[PDB]
């Protein structure tokens, strides 16, 4: 009934194409490595032998490649075919990269929206997958019926770079959590195995994730006033001292140490952890 | 019907004493600052005018002070009264501090268990509060009926320092999460307020907390094999580059950058984030 053309059959691109094929769409695929990776022929995908063929296979083009440089290189010989196309670029990169690509594609007669896929491959099509989108609003509005088979859609405005800013923000959250998981699992390894420890760590991270809601309210009010910075810096020293005694690196908690120091210096020792928001500028 | 004696009426100690008084226990309290902080007289607590009186008020002594040095200083003039007492020390510190205090109190005829309170004051008495305990098992077994009015009880063995090791591990987890929350809320501040952003951040941290269960299974199996380290280091560079362009510090993610580098060098570029566990030793 309707069509789509996908660029990239890594793990994420393979999941987007599978899902369009389950939902009975006509699907063209461009595969970097057809010699070793599946082109999903069995499920009904049609192989795009060149980038030009991939652009001519549909007016709706979904790009999922390793980086924004690989986007420019893959399409360099096909800019003349972009007139009247809608481009959805889900390739990971920076807001600046997305503003420059948007400008280039619009100059060739195309409309552009960028996306951040907030999901693993296996989550694609489940109610837990989310994609953030920004750029051409007419383009998003006409494509949303198709894009909603992958994931919940969140459009957050006309700047082609807003979506990548939110994506990188959420990933810097994830890397903090993973830093915590690693420091914690290492410190305790000598006494309890990782899987048994998860019985204590997972509920505690759920309780402290709930506590961050409270901290966000403090940041928007500008409150901060009431355990405080002063008592928490002695808490951090204990973790460091215990870390060295287990022969475990403390590098992961050193940045938070530095920010808590800079804040007591400017007289914040009686305020909460929310107060650090002005010191990370 | 039964009794208890508490040392410390900071925010946490006040919550332990309140809770014992609601549950109809006879409660003695030692207060560092009776001139400015409540001694809970209204709810029926009795003020211990000296540390000796506090030790003689009950055979069950619960200590909740700022640090393990303040424990030694507060009780220095009362070591002769410890014979046949059960000491529960919930004061934050290192495993070594807890082994040394245990040895000292046992030499004076007392039994010793250390605790880590995994809770805010307001959580005390709720089904979400947890306390970790370690040291004298006869002492824990006789006290548990009383200690269970505060929180779930988890005893994890005879070493007086095991409880503090687990406590500091869980707090290093929390500080990773908070590092993530701060890096994320700052990066996006220019475009969306902290409270609105929580609509995206909280579900994403729940999804990635679930993903750590998978990583713990990989660490205990020694697996690691399958997005990999190589692609994630370019992901981290984007966050750094985007961070500098928003005038936001990237210090929080630099330690994870260093550990991911050391691991590709020893040929781990195709393995998962679980693989970093051997590099934090």
């Amino acid at each position: 009934m309707s069509s789509v053309s996908i660029f990239g059959l890594g793990a994420m691109g393979t999941a987007l194409a599978s899902r369009f094929l389950e939902e009975k769409y006509k699907v063209a695929v461009w595969n970097r490595s057809p010699e070793k990776a599946s082109s999903l022929l069995g499920k009904g995908a049609t192989l795009s032998h060149t980038a030009v063929d991939g652009i001519n296979a549909s007016d709706l083009i979904i790009i999922c490649l390793l980086d924004n440089a690989a986007v420019e290189a893959t399409l360099a010989g096909a800019l003349d075919h972009l007139h009247g196309k809608t481009i959805i670029n889900l390739t990971n990169g920076t807001p600046d990269q997305a503003r420059k690509l948007s400008d280039r594609f619009v100059s060739h007669g195309a409309r552009y929206v960028h996306g951040g896929i907030m999901a693993t491959p296996s989550m694609i099509g489940s109610p837990y997958a989310l994609v953030l989108y920004s750029g051409s609003p007419d383009a998003f509005k006409a494509a949303e019926g198709d894009l909603s088979v992958l994931a919940k859609c969140v459009f957050l405005g006309e700047d082609a770079g807003t979506a990548s800013l939110h994506d990188l923000a959420l990933l810097s959250g994830m890397y903090g959590l993973f830093s915590g998981f690693l420091h914690a699992t290492a410190l305790v390894r000598s006494s309890t195995p990782a899987v048994k420890f998860m019985d204590l760590l997972v509920p505690w991270l759920g309780a402290m994730t709930e506590y961050t809601k409270g901290m966000a309210k403090q940041i928007d009010e500008g409150k901060y006033t009431s355990s405080n910075l002063a008592m928490q810096l002695v808490g951090i020293q204990n973790i460091i001292d215990a870390s060295e005694a287990q022969q475990v690196s403390a590098e992961f908690i050193r940045p938070m140490k530095e920010f808590m120091q800079k804040a007591v210096a400017a007289g914040h020792g009686g305020d909460d952890i929310s107060s650090l928001i002005d010191f990370v500028k």
